[PDB]
């Protein structure tokens, strides 16, 4: 994955679309920044 340095929780995990927008097809949150791969 790449981090791309938004700030999320994983109780409401919201970096899916962070990284969609960003062209990217997934993303989660770890710890409390968004990770986006493919």
């Amino acid at each position: 994955s790449i981090s791309i340095g938004i700030k999320c929780s994983p109780s409401i995990d919201l970096c899916e679309g962070q990284c969609r927008i960003r062209k990217y097809f997934t993303g989660y949150c770890s710890g409390d920044t968004c990770h986006c791969s493919g």
